[PDB]
Order: structure tokens, then sequence, then C-alpha cells
């Protein structure tokens, strides 16, 4: 591990040098969700910290169209631009345009070298061996170019990169060293606890607003405080202590009986949004509703930034728990599925996981789009989603993905013959 | 005075309006001083909390050069583009390229108008009547925009630049008004105090390196180690108490009657760095070393930033002190002048200035540029340097500022055009 570091410091270090010997104006593009904002917050201090003024911007994806913008800057002074949690996929065109670029990311390259000609340099984690859906982030790339300057600081924003992209469970590889680092360091401390305790609000709408995981039962603000009530525990405290949880775990098993998915590693983290956890959802929130400069102060600690932050994370949970009992939850033999809205199909689809597959689509054109989900238990019996999805060439249609996460287009029309087709096959794959 | 704010108050909702409803790029250009500074700090938080993208400048002179490049930033994708502390002199330039702009100054005005045409709003408190060299900042303007939004926590910042421009003693008018709503939301706490106790290093640094009030004879860890030790000081220690501070006073004012400005108005803001005067001069040392980033980065409280600028800061209060030493004042009829380098040359001029304006310089490649300082006592009896620093014009280049201070450019007739100024300042004398 010190030894895959080694080799990854060869180009960490040449990125340093390439930012530091640049004296033009520099362009940051990153990514809108937690990891992208979450990466965002690390260059700016990094760059404020080598005395470079820069140009940041968030997009939704990087499209031909975005990067022939962009471009357009290219032709009277050339910056230095810096992709974050984007580029790999991408670089085909990027190259196209000649670009002086630093590509930050962690998704599978297109081109597996570090060193593209002159001008770009691309750090990704495929290229050493190390496996970017489970080991790294982005957040935690850009982290490995900031410890360069010994920025160790910055590794409290590469942890919740790692929770927004769900690296937490289990620690593996270049993440685990990460937390280590900044643990050594005491930039957080690690404390096993229950989930609820992660939003230091009052604990009966901590339950009422969980989607991780998700109690039906509980999931109102009524409900969750007359559970608490009944099992002695004071609904308006805000953190549960040892005997709460063991009192709340004892009973909560017999509506939601997985309740090893309650029980987490906690992060507490120097930053004054001090749970990772919940800094990892309030920037969720805040880059669902387009708040992207917003999301940039809150990694900067700016007070106001992270009261907006708190006002609309708690308006976005709300919403959330709001759309889930909406969902009309329809039952084949071996799946869950639903009919729902363009923006949260899959969202929706992976809170409703809990012991069978969970389908979603919606209806665009003529076309109709599915978004499947499982879980780790469901595939460990032999569930893959990518194979049960691909099915879709067979109704005149287009499916596939990973084992877990899938999706499918398939012509309007054919959608129940689809699912019965889906049905079938997950049928067979957990006998 | 609150009837004033009333009509500033139409011109800061029209900005306030114009940032909300833009959705594209936007450009901000502020200067490299403790006011520029100040005011970038101030405006990144207002566009952040406001959910704006932006993309800051630091320049040290908004030249013509500088407005032709930034103007071809607008061929595609045109900014809205927010001046602070600049651009109301630059003004009939701003209009012929036709930038989409807000421009926030307190630089004497060209045109008088708050709003220019279509594309332009201009707040310069000038056009209100307000004095811009004694009564508002360029920060404080930039704070008037974002108390519109409420962001009362930003009037910790418009306090270092109040500062930085050296208009806390006497405090007047809007930058009053800032200090009482800063005080009254809590976010700054007022207290009498001997200067020296703002550094929170040893005595004997604190007076070595200080340079209001600069003690030549005091200037050095030696001589001031000793002259503390000899009135009964610890001088390790880095705090003084009301005995120590009694002591210290009646001893320097004994050797030196003429000195002032010992006991100061201290003002602890809600900041990292809890002192605006330390604040202040951390801010102009990392300026004048060009770490413009750091600087914003300090402005918005990052760890490293702040360690950077300790250490830039007192790197600047010795070579200070080292070139007040070897600087050289020349007299002429009714100015005095020197040369020296970059990052000295106004700070030094404020420091020497007592009888007469003085003008310092610095060349840099085939260009001298320069920094008149007088004080309120000559501006009284009709200084105004931006009149006297303005022909240069008459020698291929610009000038201008305010009537206390001002700057000029090129080239390498530094003489023939150093006594046109001095001519102009006995006609306005
Ligand atoms: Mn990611
Ligand atoms: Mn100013």
């Amino acid at each position: 591990m010190m030894e895959k570091l080694k080799e990854i410091e060869k180009v960490t270090k040449a990125i340093k040098e390439k930012i530091l010997n640049h004296y033009g104006y520099i362009r940051v593009i990153t990514h809108h969700d937690t990891d992208g904002l979450s990466s965002g917050g690390i260059l700016a201090k990094m760059l404020m910290r080598t005395n470079k003024l820069f140009h940041l911007t968030v997009v939704e994806h990087l499209s031909k169209e975005v990067i022939e913008k962009l471009a357009k800057e290219n032709e009277v002074n050339k910056p230095l631009f810096i992709f974050a949690d984007m580029g790999s996929g991408q670089i085909e065109e990027i190259i196209k345009h000649n670009f002086n670029a630093i590509i930050l990311d962690h998704h599978p390259p297109v081109i597996k070298d570090s060193f593209i000609n002159e001008n770009i340099i691309q750090l990704n984690p495929h290229i050493f061996g190390v496996d970017g859906s489970r080991e790294i982030t982005a957040s935690g790339v850009c982290y490995l170019v900031a410890r360069e300057f010994g920025y160790y600081d910055l590794s409290v924003l590469a942890i919740v990169g790692i929770i927004g992209d769900m690296q937490y469970n289990p620690l593996l590889g270049l993440n685990k060293f990460i937390v280590n680092e900044a643990r050594e360091y005491r930039y957080v401390k690690i404390m096993n606890d229950i989930v609820y305790n992660i939003y230091d609000v009052e604990i009966y709408k901590a339950i009422a607003y969980c989607t991780k995981p998700y109690i039906p039962d509980l999931a109102s603000e009524g409900k969750a405080f007359k559970f608490l009530k009944d099992i002695g525990i004071d609904p308006n405290k805000k953190q549960l202590d040892d005997t709460d949880k063991k009192k709340l775990l004892s009973a909560i098993i017999f509506k939601y009986p997985k309740i090893e998915n309650l029980l987490i590693d906690r992060y507490l983290i120097e930053h004054k949004v001090r749970d990772a956890f919940l800094l990892s959802e309030m920037l969720n929130a805040v880059g669902r509703n387009g708040l992207f400069a917003v999301g940039i102060g809150i990694c900067l600690e700016d007070d106001e930034c992270i009261k907006i932050g708190n006002q609309i994370l708690w308006e976005y949970k709300k919403n959330l728990i709001n759309e889930l009992k909406s969902v009309k939850l329809k039952k084949l033999n071996n799946i869950y599925y639903f009919e729902g809205k363009k923006g949260m199909i899959g969202i929706i689809a992976s809170i409703l996981v809990d012991d069978k597959p969970v389908i979603g689509y919606h209806i665009e054109g003529d076309i109709a789009k599915f978004s499947a989900r499982g879980n780790r238990d469901l595939v460990n019996r032999g569930l893959n989603l990518s194979v049960a999805m691909a099915v879709a060439k067979e109704f005149g249609g287009n499916g596939g993905g990973h084992d877990v996460a899938s999706g499918a287009v398939v012509s309007k029309d054919k959608v129940q013959e689809f699912l019965k087709r889906v049905d079938e096959i997950i049928g067979e794959q957990l006998r």
C-alpha cells in the first residue's frame, strides 16, 4: 500500500508542479453530487493556499456541448483546466480541443494513461489497478493531490465524498488509508453509533424522515413519537445513549428486522458540520436543488451557507418521505415495481429495496425508462441486475448496468411483458 | 445622516436585483491593498450565499491595457463585471466597451450618475455628498450592498478596510454607521488599549517593528529589549497590563513628547484573526507580496492562509524597518520624495509624512510608479494630490486618486514630472 502510493506519487508530484508553475487563469469544472462538491471544496482550498485565483464551475454532465463551450474560452488566455469527478469518460473530446488539462477522476478510463501528451495529466486510480467503484472517490483523488502540499486537514472532505458515493462499508484500499491518515492527524474520530444520532435533532424527527433505512411504519412524526414514548425514551432528546439504543433496537427489530443497517461507524470531522454523514446529506440536498455555489460555501465553512444547507436538507428530507409514501408499490413473484416521476426513480427504488429487487419506471415519449435496484444480500444469493435488465433487447429495447443497480429502456406498450420476463429471470438467479 | 442612507439604499436595492437576476458568468475585479482584498472577501461571501459562482481577479491598477483585456471576455459569454475599489475614474472606458457592470468605488467620480445607462450601475458615495477620503471605503460600499441581503456579519471586513484606508480616527459618517451596526449585532467589540498589545508577540518585538508610531530610537530588538528592562517591564511578556502600560506610556512620552497614537480604540471582531488592526496589517503584507489568493483565503478564514499571512506579515514588517533606515529623503520646494522598492512606496510615504506631501516611487521596467501622501492638515489648506498627480498626462501616462493620497505612472522622466507636481502643490497651497 505504501508501494501503490509511491507509484501514484509520481503522478501527484507532476500535478503539483504543473499547478505551481502555471500563472494564467485556472478553470475548475466539477460535478454537482456530494463527491463533486467535496472535490470542488478541496480544490478551492488547495488553490487559494498555493496563491492561485481560479474560476470554478459546477456542471451536471460533461457533454460534448459543454466541452465545446469552454474550448471557446481557450482561444485567448488558454487557461489550465482541472476537471474533477469527470473528464476520464470524455477524454477524447478534451484531447481533440488540445486543452491544457488535469483530470482527477475515478470513472473507468477510456485511455489508461496518466500522461497523455505534453499538456494533459490524468490521475485515475484504475490506471494503478485500484477499483474506483469501491476503493477511492473523486474527492479522495483530489485529496491525494492536496497532500503533496501537506494539506492533511482537507482529508475531512475526502471522507465526505466517500460517504456520498457509498464506499464507506466496507472501507477499502486508498479510502481506508485516507481515513487512517485523517485519524492519525486527528481530523476525524471514529465511533460506532446508531444512524439516528447523526442528525442532532429531536430523535422522533430523525426517525420520521430517515431513508437509510426507510421504515414505512415509523415514517411520520406521530408514529415515531408514539413508538419512542412506548419504549420509555424521551422523544425530544437529540442523542440516544446506550440504554436508549438497546431499548430502541430491541423494539424496532419487529418493524424492521435487519437492524444491522441501523448501526454505522460515525465520522466526527474537524469541520463546522461535525458529522460527516450529515454534511454528505446536506451537500446532496443542496446539489439536488441547484444551489451549487452554496454547496462550495458549506465546504468552506461559511456560516450562512451552512444555515441555508440545514434548511434545504430538511425540506429535501420531508419531500422525499412524501414522495415515498405516494409510491403505489406493485408486486410480481420475485420483484416489486412502480411507475413514478422522471427525477427520482432510481433514488426511490434504492430506498425501497428490502427483501426483493425494486424496479421503477417513468413514461417519457413512447419510451418507458426503468431503474432496477438490489442489495448486498440479494447479490450474495445470486442476483445480477445487468443480466436481467439486458433482456430489454428482446422487446426492442436496451438494458444493462451493475449486479446491484441497472437500467433499461423498452417501448411503452411492452412494459408489462418486459417486467414479466425480468421477474422470471431474477426468480431463476435466486434459486 | 440616516437620510443619506435612504438615498443610497435605492442604488443598493437595484444592485441586489441586478445580481440576483444574473445567471451567466460573474467577474469580480479588486485591488491588492487592504481595502481591495477586504472588498473581495465581502463580495466572495455575498455571491456564494446568493448561489452565484464567480471569477475573482486582483489587479494593482485598472489601466486602459487591463480594460482592453477583460473586454475580450465579452465576445462570447458576456459576464457581469463587479468592479470593487476601482472603476469610477475609468468609467468612460468601461462605457466605451459596453460592459455589463457594477461599480463599487469611493474615488472622486468622473460621471456623477448612479444609473449610467441600461448596463452600468455606479455606487459611489461622492454622488450623495459623502467624503470618500474620510467617511467610507470600498469595503464599506461593498458592505452596503451585502447588508441588503442581511449579511451583517460581513461588517467585520468593512471595518478592516476602514482601518487599512486610515479612516478610523476620526471615525465619521458611513464608517461610523457601519461600526455601530457591527457592535449592535455583536460582531465587534471596541476597547481602548496600547497599540503594542494588538500583535500578541513579545513586546520588545511589538515595539521594534511598530510603524504607527514609528520610533527610530527603538526600531530594533536590541534597543527595545533594553528600553523595557530599564523601566521595569519584562520584555518577553506578550500583553501589557495597566501598570506596565502607564510605565511605558510616560517613559515614551518623556523621551519623545511629539509622539502620538500610543493609545488606540482596538476593534475585536468575530473573525479567526480577532484583532482588526492586525488583520489590516496582515492583508497589506500579503497583498504587497503579490499573494492575492492567500489574502482572499484569509478573509474567508482558511487556517493555512492565516498561517501564511502571519509568516509573511512578520517578514514584511522586518523588511520595512530595514528600509526605513536606508531610505534617502530629498527636499525640493514643497514636497519630499524618495526611491524605494515595490511593496514599500506608499507605506513609507505615510510613515514619513509630517510637514509637506511625500511622493515615493519605484522603477519597474521602463516605467516609474509613484505614491503621494499628505495628511488631513494639508488637504485642509487645499492639497488634493489627485489634481497634482494627474499631470502624468503631460508625460505620456495618467494619474489620480483621492485628495489625500494618489498615484501616477511612467516613465523615465521622473525628475521632470516630479517638479511639475511640486508646482501644482503650491498653486494648490
Ligand atoms: Mn464519484
Ligand atoms: Mn480605498
